[PDB]
């Protein structure tokens, strides 16, 4: 026949017990049996994003036909999995696909309506050459064929809803993606098959950790595909750890290994203030506020519909604004430059706002994405830095209203960007003169009140109502910026060790470097670039001059007005 | 058995020693054994490259099966390969190849989990059997995948996987991407040390280990079509057959690195490089002797080996007006270092003043004007990793370039918006500017070169970043030439004119007085050498081509370019 | 005309056949480099287009061959002119 060539008998495979114990999905099998028992249009199409187990639903339907959990219109049926990829194989000659397809339809008609057909990837029927829709389509309309289709939602609305006739011949049985507990029940149903295949043991905290962590930390796949992937890959890794040269129980540590590759952080976050003062000295209040935000987010108490950090940095520039934020992105998730910096001096127009959100449909910057939205859609776990937010056009803060209240922002191309795993940081200088001229012997709370009054005279009442906490950034004294210069000398010594040199200094040279470009009105960054220029010009010039040798004592001795490098 | 008819056994050929021993690739075989010992997504497909040992991993897996180094689950498994044209031997009837293949698949199902089948060129098996009223191979094996009756192992390229296996659904969810990286230089050394004894016992010659490491390094440096380690194996075996011919035709057996150089150039460095550099500069880039010394110092400090090899050699910002030898210097560096005239990339920064600067030049995330075209810089260096990079007219740049340029000036390697790494450590990055060129045209006369360079570096510190110009090797001052250098460059242009006329069949020698009339009538201090070019064109070629077509100047005579009162006339004698 | 390659292409991965191939670079890049079932049975002997002077030598030998057919006297300026002008003007 032609059914033997192109179809796979799923009820014969269920009779041989080769299918899976499909546990769950009972409403969708009831809905499919509601569609497969009509008089015309007996054709359910299963619809859901890939991985949600639609072939699993049809395998469960075949097992219920075998056992007898179906009504008296489905006992003794045969579920035959038709292969659309196997009929369009020899597509050379005229009328070579139509003879195959007509042979399958005549053999399904010979069985007197006793065969349910199953076409997975039903969108392959539309593009087959006219071809495959137009021959099935009269038999589908009159209920003479019981085609259980199965296709992805996006492929369905791209290929089948485009064609209103073939869309009429099918009924949508929406296969929704399962919850976390349902994945746990599936994996407890499928645990015995893996433990009798791999011949290992599986522990139930590893199962619930697989379901929870794949649900939480993977946005590509969907449950229960990714959870079964984690369990099977971990079981194979334990199988090769046994069978090479020693546990057999899969643990949640194995699940974390497979998730990270393919909870001492609590004790780290208890000393998160120490970690933030490892790299930025001074400014205890901002470190306390940011660490409070991190502790509230990681402890599970904060609002899950708001971003983690929503703060307004004030004060003069270069006092440790971006150094704190780079250290925060380093010790939060990954790295110093695993963050997003946006120079808000660029944005002073209306098309500036359309740049940082995205141009609407039909205009120039449409396909190019947004600016903020692309940077967060690429890095959903990152830190956002709005550098000098006072320079922005006064309607960027409406975009920021949506950002800081909801954690969502819809770009020009109509897709939502989730900000609920990031930290928004806005640096400004709206009260630099007022805090620099009144830093002396004034407290923190009244200074916050005064600069908050000034900022409230600057900003809109809706926007300052959204901010979580407004820190002050008091100016640093001479010893604070001197200690900053000491830390910069330490990281410069680290960079010289990376270059491969051991260079010492005198304390008089340290005082001259600390007093080259010291200015409280411009920050430590003029002092930083003064030290960096006055070291990287003469020392690296003497490197190119052929003087420095790796493995010699090099002291930064002082000149009358300069610093000389010696070779001892 | 139909297996004994037209299949190929790898375990038998590994047990009988007919297969090459495989050394290395333990991580890839380990991940392949991770993939094979699953219950879902059983079948691996080895995504690799044409010539990186995709067949070698399955050969080494068969050797570990025969040697018993495998885990207990894979012991006793007979790895077979599948041969197409062997199965299309005597099958011309109506469905005879399909019947033979169906019998092979029924015999593989009869083995019941015993045969781990290897299918090289898996996409080719998907698209093989263009038959007459019958089936192909891929859609007759495809029901045997999703019935648990096949333990396939595949091999393909990344592009053929992305086209022919990622597009399908069940073909995607039966297969795993065991990605096979291209091996390193020392990996190639280890592999060539593995198979040296077989080639020596075949070709009756001897192979030396410095020749092996030289073959590996020069194959990694020079050859771009093939890849490691197959190109190095081809070099070794081609040198072996060359030594065998030298025995046969007209008495050595030791393959040295000189033999490898003979084969490879047929397919002493630093000092001669310095001499050829400083000699071929004055052939092409005449004048600018301070610049010749500056470029010579830069090349000595680069190829001395005392600097950092994690940085690109080209790190330069240039100064001077149009037509001062900048492009001449770029093409001279290309013709010297890379053995080709057009061995460079010429892009001008005069038009990237907007936000489409990094996305046009460097690399575009999906949606830009430079996205459906490839890319201007990173994709061009993907085309030419052995080349020179030019950034002309840098005074019209954009601030989201300087960060990319600091990445080049610090580390060289560069990741564009698409997420691929393009390295610049074998390229020569060149930038040109013309801001301080007014003082150079103004007062180069009666002044020196060092104080001029210091004052124009002060002007750069007025205009540009003092920290961005630190990683630049040397910023040059291009000035001036009055009589003898004008005579030399006019002699160059006259040389190419003499080449065209001698291909026509004429012999023209310029007189000194006519060249003085060209130097007076063609040169001016305000412009440079372009009025010399158009004056050469007009005052020489237009009356000369007026005269040649006139039936006047007979071939084969010395044509002295004499002078008129103000013109330049050609004479016959 | 199964016709020839399914009785020859097996013998290439059988050692009984020692064939010598000749094809265009484009037909090689289409019909052989894709056909990876036979790729390590070949080596790309890239016959470069000859230069002008190699063509002049080829034309001197074939001058000696061609003058006995047309019964004329091909001249050596005609050889060097044909090489130079055919290299320039016929792309
Ligand atoms: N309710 C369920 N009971 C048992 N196994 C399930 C269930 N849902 C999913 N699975 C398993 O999850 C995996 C998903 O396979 P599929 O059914 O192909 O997934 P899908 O939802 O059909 O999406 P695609 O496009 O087919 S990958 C299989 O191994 C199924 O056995
Ligand atoms: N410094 C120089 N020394 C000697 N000859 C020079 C010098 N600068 C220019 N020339 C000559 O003048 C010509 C001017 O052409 P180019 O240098 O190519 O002009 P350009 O400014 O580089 O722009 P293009 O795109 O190359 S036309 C050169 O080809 C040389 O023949
Ligand atoms: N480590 C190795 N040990 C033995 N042989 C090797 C090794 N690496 C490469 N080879 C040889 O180089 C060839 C290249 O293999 P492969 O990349 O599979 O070619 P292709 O990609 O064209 O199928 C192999 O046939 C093998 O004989
Ligand atoms: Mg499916």
């Amino acid at each position: 026949q032609a059914l033997k060539k192109y179809t796979i008998d799923l009820t014969e495979r269920a009779e041989q017990g080769k299918l899976d114990p499909v546990i769950g999905r009972d409403e969708e099998i009831r809905r499919t049996i509601q569609v497969l028992q009509r008089r015309t249009k007996n054709n359910p199409v299963l619809i859901g994003e890939p991985g949600v187990g639609k072939t699993a639903i049809v395998e469960g339907l075949a097992q219920r036909i075998i056992n007898g959990e179906v009504p008296e219109g489905l006992k003794g049926r045969r579920v035959l999995a038709l292969d659309m990829g196997a009929l369009v194989a020899g597509a050379k000659y005229r009328g070579e696909f139509e003879e195959r397809l007509k042979g399958v339809l005549n053999d399904l008609a010979k069985q007197e309506g006793n065969v349910i057909l199953f076409i997975d990837a039903l969108h392959t029927m539309v593009g087959a050459g006219m071809d495959a829709g137009n021959m099935l389509k009269p038999a589908l309309a009159r209920g003479e064929l019981h085609c259980v289709g199965a296709t992805t939602l996006d492929e369905y609305r791209q290929y089948i809803e485009k064609d209103a006739a073939l869309e009429r011949r099918f009924q949508k049985v929406f296969v929704a993606e399962p919850s976390v507990e349902d994945t746990i029940a599936i994996l407890r149903g499928l645990k015995e098959r893996y433990e009798l295949h791999h011949h290992v043991q599986i522990t139930d905290p590893a199962i619930v950790a697989a379901a929870t962590l794949s649900h939480r930390y993977i946005a590509d796949r969907q449950l229960p595909d990714k959870a079964i992937d984690l369990i099977d890959e971990a079981a194979s890794s334990i199988r090769m750890q046994i069978d090479s040269k020693l546990r057999n129980k899969v643990t949640d540590a194995e699940i974390a290994e497979v998730l990270a590759r393919w909870e001492s952080e609590r004790e780290k976050l208890l000393r998160m203030e120490q970690e933030l003062h490892h790299r930025v000295i001074g400014q205890n209040e901002a470190v306390d506020a940011v660490s409070n935000a991190i502790r509230r987010s990681r402890a599970g108490l904060a609002d899950p519909n708001r971003p983690i950090g929503s703060f307004l940095f004030l004060g003069p520039t270069g006092v440790g604004k971006t150094e704190l934020c780079k250290a925060l992105a380093n010790f939060m998730f990954d790295s110093d430059e695993a963050m997003v910096r946006i120079d808000m001096s660029e944005f002073m127009e209306k098309h500036s706002v359309s740049r940082l959100v995205g141009a609407p449909p039909g205009y120039v910057g449409y396909e190019e994405g947004g600016y903020l939205t692309e940077a967060v859609r690429r890095r959903p776990y990152s830190v956002i830095l709005l550098d000098a937010v006072e320079k922005a056009h006064p309607d960027v803060f409406n975009i920021l209203l949506q950002v800081l209240d909801d954690g969502r922002l819809t770009d020009g191309q109509g897709r939502t960007v989730d900000f609920r795993n990031t930290v928004v940081i806005m640096t400004s200088n709206l009260g630099s003169d007022l805090i620099q001229e009144r830093f002396g012997e004034l407290d923190y709370a009244h200074m916050k009140e005064l600069v908050l009054g000034v900022v409230s005279h600057n900003f809109r009442p809706e926007f300052i109502n959204r901010i979580d906490e407004v820190v002050v950034f008091h100016p640093l004294g001479e010893q604070h910026i001197a200690s900053i210069a000491q830390i910069q000398l330490k990281r410069l010594y680290k960079r010289l060790e990376e270059r491969g040199y051991e260079i010492h200094i005198s304390d008089e040279a340290l005082k001259l470097l600390s007093e080259n470009g010291y200015d409280p009105v411009y920050g430590a960054r003029p002092l930083k670039r003064a030290i960096q220029q006055q070291i990287e010009n003469p020392l690296a010039q003497q490197i190119l001059s052929g003087e420095l040798v790796p493995g010699k004592v090099i002291r930064l001795e002082v000149n009358e007005d300069r610093i000389v490098a010696v070779q001892h």
